[PDB]
């Protein structure tokens, strides 16, 4: 089961439970159509499983650590934070472990369509590069959650709009023609 609300029908007012009239919650296996992958793990059982390593083969990911976050635990929060906060798109996968915590994840739709979905501890999501996204969790102001990404660490040091790279952007170019 996954938690998530298809705001393309519910108010932009967050204080209100996104409920469209008729309401209807989001479709898990919709968004799987989308591209999104979640793991269902227990953060415990995770160390204790390497099994969720054995996730990390399937989509080519060769570099994992536990990541928490917290004002006083974390360093640089105002940048760090902010720098993700915003909604930005890249050539480079999004792959995001809940150990700990609570929080959400935004993701956008092909039909231009955002839907607001909650990350739950042990519950894994995915975020397919080249689409937007939008990583938020200040309602608890402290979850702990596990990155997987490959190669360098490009988030220590990268640009908010991925078209700002010529190599990274220019190529983007191309797909308009298409
Ligand atoms: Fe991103």
């Amino acid at each position: 089961m996954v938690q998530a609300w298809y705001m393309d029908d519910a108010p932009g007012d967050p204080r209100q439970p996104h409920r469209p009239d008729p309401g209807r919650p989001v479709g898990l296996e919709q968004l799987r159509r989308l591209g999104v992958l979640y793991w269902k793990l227990d953060a415990d059982k995770y160390e204790n499983d390497p099994e969720l390593e054995k996730i990390r083969r399937e989509r080519n990911y060769s570099w994992m650590d536990i990541i928490t976050i917290c004002k006083d635990k974390l360093p640089n929060y105002e940048e760090k934070i902010k720098m993700f906060y915003e909604e930005h798109l890249h050539l480079d996968d999004e792959i995001r472990y809940i150990l700990d915590g609570s929080g959400y994840f935004d993701v956008r739709d092909k039909e231009d369509q955002w839907i607001r979905i909650f990350m739950e501890k042990g519950d894994m999501v995915t975020l397919p590069a080249g689409i937007y996204h939008r990583f938020t969790v200040d309602e608890k102001n402290y979850t702990k959650a596990m990155r997987l990404f490959v190669g360098e660490p490009v988030w220590t040091a990268y640009n908010r709009p991925a078209d700002h790279f010529e190599a990274r952007g220019q190529y983007v170019k191309f797909l308009a023609q298409t």
